[PDB]
């Protein structure tokens, strides 16, 4: 349409312009009009005819003559053939391709400037009315205003692009330069374009449109052209006003974070279809039970296979087989219907915090098997096995509408305590929690190297391998193989001017503080200054998008391709008018556009929809409260630590909260720009949770962290326990009364004093362990002052105090054989009142020494439910879910038959029953559950009966029978013993005994006639029952003096005796009960023969129950007789009336027979002795003290028992009488003649029993424990004497006084000798194996190695027991079972080592070759454990491999001094005679036991062996000296091995001397008492 006016050129001007005959016609012959006049208000008609001028000169001069015309004979198109091509003499560019683009460009500035004069004058009628935006851009240009959208002024700027082509074209009058008309066409394609695109919308369209206005200055000035110096300004004000300050780096970070999305129209929509699926999949998930995992675990791959299939843009069997899935969900929806017991979501917490540990890219696996029975949903599991993920996954699962979890023990708390409080639950939940529990111990065992590893320096790794690939983009080149200096000089290489300032301000301190970070706090700040980095590199200010610029590429192409063919068509309708049907030169001439050249049009796709709205909202919230001053604030305030510090964290986890859940449903269409910033509003949020998880772990008033149980590396270690009690002193004493919570934890440490095996480290965690028990009872009296249980009615600080004394017994035990599987499920309670009661303790990291026992805590209840007691009282689960299934299948058969009859009242009554009957806790007792299966059986007889034949319940009634005659077999076992439960019940009387004896005994060894008095109370004011828990209780106390030790031996003194002398009494107790138990055992088994069924008829079993309860009360309330009688009636009555075997010291030669050359080689012997001399005068000596024979005296008062036998028992006492007198007086006047002979302030010791067992001396020594065999049998009837006692008694009492006093004074000299006796005794042994010794004494060396074999003696064999326990646990779970093996023969190994340890007393110096082989065996141990730590679990080895890393001249003066103290204490003992029973032999034998014992002087010669053994054990010799000393000690050891056999002597003579005479004390004074009763 320019070439029909181009091939309308009739000479001159088509008859010279007619006068309008196209208006003569009167629109497609007026606007051709138009573009005539406009080229002729140009020069372009005037410059073509200069043109012409030589081809007109040369047409008129070769030709005819003629008359001349203004303009040729020629058209317009001048570039065909025919000499005008010879006109290009000058201009040469008629040839070139810029000759039919002069032509068409002025058509195209014409419909383009005429197309802004429409624009223009439309300003001036409305305003703000239905009005385009490119003509409210001409409201600041006109009068018309309007109230906004002045930020672009896009008709200012494509008005100058037109103006500067219409002053360029009017007076160049060149038309020849470097392809200019070719470079005029694009401009004036991309000017129609800017006009399309700016009709209403699109800002964010016009950042291609200054960069095609940009590269085509680029693309003029490359072919230099002279063109592009004369505007240089159509752009330079552009990019002014429209230019970008905030993020440059989004164009250039996009291209590489981008993962897939869907590319056409109707991908979305069916994308949107999926999850709209995935939704409804989350609600029917949450209510199958654990039978039905093998179909949904399906159901979480199809959605795999369809995310898969939406991004592969296939869509022919999509809308096929999302029907099988709605299909499969209402498959599964309809038995979601039909459960009665609705599942209880439990363990909720547990499997979503095995999530957090696990959920990454890599480990896909072990979430999936985590997936369905958890609370996370189906549309974020899909992006973990596809890798279409963005952003670390953690981020995704923390924030809820739980950063504590994930770095604390949090998780490991919260196990045990769900599984202590698991049996307090109701009776549906007993089949769903065993099958809960177990799929949790195989989620543990699964997941267990990603519990153990560390949290805090792996978060570090997933920043450097994050933070280092944003500089590998910007910076060319690889950011770990330069330097400091070498990546700050690429900056302003690759990057702009603004991107720099931020890059060394926020990344690069991002970087430093990464790699120095130590603690949560320096990891925290390193990870917020990452944060607000990104955002002033990724958000704009005015809206930028990079994926606009791939959609105007291609519809510029649209256009420029629309033109070319429509240049194409309107000039072929001119090849039929001066043409042939060929070829014409200008159809070469013109560019005809390619179809094959689409510059890659789709990426993401992006509809009309305008992308403007969205970049305002985002600087309308991160200018709101994310900005840099907004975020700087809460940095300043943490560091300070001021005020109100958490409570602007919360209203800003809340505002990103709603603004990233507006962006999500936001939009409906594209995600890129969305979910890369959503990583970055994420990843600020962790930024402040590493600084609640530091300023927690700042507070701590308690530095002791819950778990410190349940794990056997804090527990074995004896300073660790005692610096867990100092800590701990701010709970104990300022704690209120009645809280049973403190006395729970005291329970604890009085475990722990047992299981170190009483050790003097602990002491002093026993004995103010016990103080502050006692404080809590002087408190709690302060403010006082101020069918078992059924029919006896009818005519928990008791439990707390009663479990406070069998621990204190249960300590002072032989031996324990101590493990750690019974020691930590006393463990598992503690942390639930140490997690509850006491807050601000310490965060922590999990570890393998907790792991281990909080598997062995489930493992220990979910066996107890599956394997297999005391009536009406026991639980039984194993029992209980045995008629839990007895009666589902009961109430499955009435539902069937209810649906058609359902008015009827037994169907309706039995089954509200059964309902009742499940919905029982596991607390209850048989007997209530009894009574549910008796009335559901009466039910179901009865409608038996009414009913047809065709019921066939007859399989249902014989097994409730069956199971109802099962349980009256387990009533009849509690018939039949029903005493142990009795004598129980007087043993929970001990918790109010251990107080009452706590205040006599400890505080006054914090007095001994005090003692005394207050203990023959407590035995005294007593019953039969309760009187051996008594004996077995003032045991308890005896040793808890011995384990003082010898601080004070008085207060060990007066509690020996008295236990011994009540201890006396014990077998006439013991005959009075085991007699009466035989008139009632017999009466209670003739009622349980009685009570047995033929012919079963269960309604009347329950008739023969109740006759048999009533009966059995009274036989309980008789037995309560004999134990409630007093015991104060035996203890009065005294003994009834026949003498005992010893423990008969005698070992003599045994070291007598390396002694003859040991005299030989003996350096100052000569200074100031024999051995032939005095070794035989001292054996000869020994003969004549074993020669004495002392006469007994038991022997004169048996005969005196005998004579009055037979003149008492021969008088038949009928009114012979004064024979029988005179008789009577002669054996009363010869016994008191009798002992007046032999021998015979005394009354101020004697007044009563409770004065002379004050003031006496124990025989607290294990030889002579027989000696007192008759001393206390004088102690019953001494108040029985002073009764009844007519001179010869006042005589005879008189007499028996003096025979006591010297019977009293002889237990202490003697007591001391044996206490003398047995220190000798243990030093003999020691100095005879020393004699046998080969190598040196190494005691300075070789003792500190002893420990550490001793220390490895009592737990190391113990640690092997617990650790083939849980990988017999883990055996159940996994494969891994053959690693027990190198544990047991790691353990009998060891058995062949702590024997040779132990063999010896004294050490030798072989010792040590054989030390070194026990170390060897320790790293030859550590080797087999870490090569077995392979294919299979870790956390079992790792606490035994911690444990053991953690745990890894004048001696001769000395044995002179002793030889000279050695024959003057035996020279004295001869110096007085021997003399073998004439007169006078009771007040020199007593005498004579008196001397011998004194003149040996055994507290000094015991003395001076004492100092002589130290001189050998505490310091040590080498291999000289050490023959010499040796050639000592056996130079007087057979003299040490005669004064041993001294002792022998002395000690066995005066023993039975002693059992002897007291033995006759008791034959006299029974006689005397018999005489003043009779």
């Amino acid at each position: 349409p320019i070439e029909e006016s181009l091939a309308a050129v009739i000479p001159i001007s088509h008859l010279g312009e007619v006068g309008k005959w196209a208006n003569n016609v009167l629109k497609i012959a007026e606007r051709l009009y138009v573009f005539i006049t406009f080229l002729t208000d140009m020069g372009v008609l005037e410059k073509i005819n200069n043109l012409y001028k030589p081809a007109n000169l040369k047409f008129q001069k070769a030709l005819g003559l003629h008359d001349k015309q203004l303009t040729e004979e020629t058209v317009s198109l001048t570039l065909n053939e025919y000499v005008l091509p010879t006109v290009s003499k000058y201009s040469d560019k008629i040839k070139s391709p810029e000759s039919l683009y002069l032509l068409s460009s002025l058509r195209l500035l014409l419909n383009s400037l005429n197309a802004l004069k429409l624009i223009n004058e439309k300003s001036t009628h409305g305003k703000i009315d239905e009005l385009t935006y490119i003509e409210l851009s001409a409201a600041a240009f006109n009068g018309r205003h309007l109230k906004n959208i002045p930020r672009i002024p896009i008709f200012c700027i494509l008005y100058n692009i037109l103006t500067v082509m219409s002053e360029n074209l009017k007076t160049e009058s060149l038309f020849c330069g470097s392809n200019q008309y070719q470079y005029y066409w694009d401009l004036l394609v991309i000017v129609i374009a800017a006009l399309e695109t700016a009709v209403t919308k699109d800002e964010a369209r016009l950042r291609v449109y200054k960069e095609l206005i940009d590269s085509w200055i680029a693309s003029v000035k490359s072919k230099s052209d002279i063109e592009i110096t004369p505007f240089l300004n159509i752009n330079l004000e552009f990019t002014d006003v429209l230019q970008l300050s905030r993020g440059h780096s989004i164009t250039l970070l996009w291209d590489i974070f981008r993962k897939n999305y869907p590319t056409t129209s109707n991908s979305w929509l069916a994308f949107e279809k999926l999850i709209n699926l995935s939704e409804k999949f989350d609600k029917v998930r949450l209510l199958q039970f654990s039978e039905s995992y093998n179909s949904i675990k399906d159901l979480m791959d199809v959605f795999r296979l369809l995310n898969d299939d939406v991004l592969n843009n296939k869509l022919s069997e999509f809308n096929l087989l999302l029907s099988k899935l709605e299909d499969g969900i209402n498959e599964l929806e309809l038995i979601s219907n039909k459960f009665l017991n609705k599942r209880k979501h439990y363990f909720a917490d547990e499997f979503d915090n095995l999530i957090r540990y696990t959920f990454s890219v890599d480990t896909a696996e072990l979430i999936k098997e985590l997936a369905p029975a958890s609370s996370l949903a189906t549309q974020k599991l899909t992006k973990l096995i596809t890798n279409k993920y963005n952003y670390p996954p953690i981020f995704d699962v923390l924030w809820t509408e739980f950063t504590s979890t994930i770095f604390s023990s949090q998780f490991l708390e919260d196990v045990v305590r769900k599984s202590n409080n698991l049996k307090s639950f109701s009776g549906n939940q007993i089949k769903q929690s065993i099958s809960d529990a177990e799929l949790l111990l195989s989620s543990t065992i699964k997941c267990s190297p990603n519990l153990l590893k560390s949290q805090m320096e792996y978060y570090k790794n997933m920043l450097l391998s994050w933070l280092r690939k944003v500089i590998d983009i910007h910076v060319g080149g690889d950011c770990l193989k330069l330097t400091l200096k070498e990546l700050c000089s690429l900056i302003e290489e690759k990057t702009a001017s603004e991107t720099r300032v931020t890059f060394a301000e926020y990344i690069f301190p991002a970087l430093d503080l990464a790699e120095s970070s130590k603690s949560l706090e320096e990891l925290g700040e390193a990870w917020i200054t990452f944060g607000t980095g990104l955002l002033l590199l990724f958000v704009p200010d005015s809206p930028y998008d990079p994926a606009i610029h791939d959609y105007v590429l291609y519809d510029l192409f649209l256009k420029t391709k629309t033109f070319s063919q429509n240049l194409m068509k309107s000039w072929r309708n001119v090849r039929k008018v001066i043409s042939g049907d060929e070829e014409i030169f200008t159809e070469k001439l013109i560019n005809t556009i390619s179809d094959d050249d689409a510059p890659q049009s789709p990426r993401v796709y992006r509809t009309g929809m305008s992308i403007d709205s969205l970049f305002d909202e985002w600087m309308a919230f991160l200018s709101s409260t994310m900005s840099s001053r907004q975020i700087k604030e809460l940095v300043s305030s943490y560091k300070c630590n001021s005020d109100q510090s958490d409570r602007r964290l919360e209203m800003l986890q809340q505002n990103s909260a709603h603004f990233l859940n507006r962006l999500e449903s936001g939009y409906s269409k594209f995600a890129d720009l969305n979910d890369i910033l959503a990583g970055y509003i994420y990843s600020i949020n962790f930024g402040f949770d590493l600084l609640k998880l530091q300023k927690s772990k700042d507070r701590a008033s308690f530095q002791i962290s819950p778990l410190w149980s349940m794990d056997p590396i804090n527990i074995s270690c004896a300073e660790n326990v005692l610096s867990a009690y100092h800590e701990l002193s701010r709970f104990f004493k300022k704690g209120d009364m009645e809280d049973t919570s403190i006395e729970k934890v005291l329970m604890y440490f009085l475990t722990l004093f047992k299981f170190h095996k009483r050790d003097t480290n602990l002491l002093e965690i026993f004995e103010a362990a016990l103080y502050t028990l006692y404080s809590r009872w002087s408190v709690r009296r302060f403010r006082q002052e101020q069918y078992e249980a059924d029919f006896r009615k009818l005519f928990n600080l008791d439990d707390i105090y009663f479990k406070l004394a069998d621990t204190y017994i249960s300590v002072f035990d032989k031996d324990h054989d101590a493990n750690f599987s019974s020691e930590l499920k006393s463990g598992a309670i503690i942390t639930t009142i140490l997690s509850e009661d006491l807050k601000n303790t310490r965060i922590e990291e999990l570890k393998s020494g907790s792991l281990s026992a909080v598997i062995n805590t489930l493992d220990a209840e979910t066996q107890s439910f599956k394997n297999t007691i005391d009536f009406y009282h026991d639980f039984s689960i194993p029992e209980f879910q045995k008629a839990g299934d007895i009666i589902e299948t009961v109430l499955k058969s009435v539902l069937k038959l209810l649906k058609q009859w359902p008015e009827h009242a037994t169907l309706k009554e039995l089954y509200r029953v059964s309902q009742e009957f499940l919905n029982y806790p596991i607390k209850t007792p048989l007997a209530r559950q009894l009574q549910k299966i008796e009335q559901i059986y009466t039910y179901l007889a009865e409608w038996e009966k009414y009913a047809s034949s065709e019921v066939s319940l007859n399989n249902t009634v014989k097994l409730i029978t069956d199971l109802i005659v099962s349980w009256r077999k387990l009533e009849l076992r509690t018939w039949k013993g029903l005493f142990n439960s009795e004598d129980a019940k007087t043993r929970k009387s001990i918790g109010k005994w251990w107080f009452y004896l706590y205040e006599s005994i400890v505080i006054s060894n914090f007095n001994a006639t005090l003692l005394v008095s207050s203990l023959n109370l407590f035995f005294s004011k007593s019953t039969l029952g309760e009187f051996n828990a008594r004996l077995d209780l003032v045991k308890a106390f005896y040793k808890h003096i011995q384990l003082i030790g010898l601080r004070s031996s008085k207060i060990a003194g007066l509690l020996h005796n008295t236990i011994k002398f009540y201890y006396q009494f014990k077998p006439l107790i013991d005959e009075r009960i085991t007699n009466g138990k035989k008139s009632l055992e017999k009466e209670i088994d003739d009622i349980i023969l009685l009570a047995s069924w033929k012919d079963v008829n269960v309604d009347a079993l329950k008739q023969s129950s109740r006759k048999s309860h009533n009966n059995l009360y009274k036989i309980v309330r008789k037995y309560r007789d004999l134990l409630n009688g007093d015991a104060k009636t035996i203890i009065e009555a005294g003994l009834l009336y026949x003498x005992x075997x010893x423990x008969x010291x005698x070992x003599x030669x045994x070291x007598x027979x390396x002694x003859x050359x040991x005299x030989x080689x003996x350096x100052x012997x000569x200074x100031x002795r024999n051995i032939d001399t005095v070794a035989s005068n001292m054996d000869s000596y020994l003969e004549k003290i074993s020669s004495q024979e002392f006469p007994n005296f038991a022997d004169l008062a048996s005969d005196f028992y005998a004579e009055a036998e037979r003149l008492r028992k021969e008088t038949p006492n009928v009114y012979r009488l004064a024979y029988l007198k005179t008789q009577k007086s002669k054996l009363l006047g010869d016994a008191l003649k009798e002992l007046r002979r032999i021998g015979l302030d005394i009354q101020k010791v004697q007044s009563s029993t409770t004065t002379i067992l004050a003031n006496i001396a124990p025989f607290n020594n294990e030889y002579l424990n027989s000696s007192d065999a008759f001393f206390f049998k004088i102690l019953d009837l001494l108040p029985k004497l002073r009764s009844a006692a007519v001179a010869a008694i006042e005589r005879g009492m008189a007499l028996a006084q003096s025979l006591m006093f010297s019977l009293i004074t002889v237990r202490h000299p003697l007591s001391e000798f044996t206490n003398d006796y047995c220190k000798i005794n243990g030093m003999m042994l020691d100095l005879e194996h020393f004699t046998c010794l080969k190598g040196d004494i190494v005691h300075s060396s070789l003792k500190a190695n002893v420990d550490n074999v001793r220390l490895f003696e009592k737990w190391l064999p113990s640690l092997l027991d617990y650790a083939a326990q849980t990988l017999s646990v883990i055996s159940k779970y996994s494969a891994t079972s053959e690693q027990q093996k190198i544990l047991l023969d790691a353990k009998s190994t060891l058995s062949s080592f702590f024997v040779h340890f132990n063999s010896s007393r004294i050490f030798d110096s072989s010792f040590i070759e054989s030390y070194s082989r026990f170390e060897l065996f320790i790293n030859e141990l550590l080797k087999k454990l870490e090569n077995a730590k392979e294919t299979g679990n870790a956390f079992v080895f790792d606490i035994i491999i911690e444990w053991i890393k953690a745990n890894k001249e004048d001696v001769e003066q000395a044995f002179r001094r002793t030889f000279t103290s050695i024959i003057l204490s035996f020279q004295k003992v001869i110096g007085d005679g021997i003399e073998s029973t004439d007169d006078n032999w009771l007040s020199a034998s007593f005498k004579k036991v008196m001397v011998n014992v004194k003149l040996l002087r055994s507290s000094v010669v015991s003395k001076n062996i004492e100092t002589a053994l130290s001189l050998l054990k505490d310091f040590d010799f080498t291999t000289t000296e050490s023959i010499y000393v040796k050639s000592v000690i056996s130079f007087t050891l057979p003299v040490i091995t005669r004064y041993y056999n001294a002792m022998t002597v002395v000690l066995e003579r005066s023993r039975i001397y002693y059992t002897n005479t007291s033995r006759g004390m008791y034959i006299l004074s029974t006689i005397l008492h018999s005489l003043a009763k009779n």
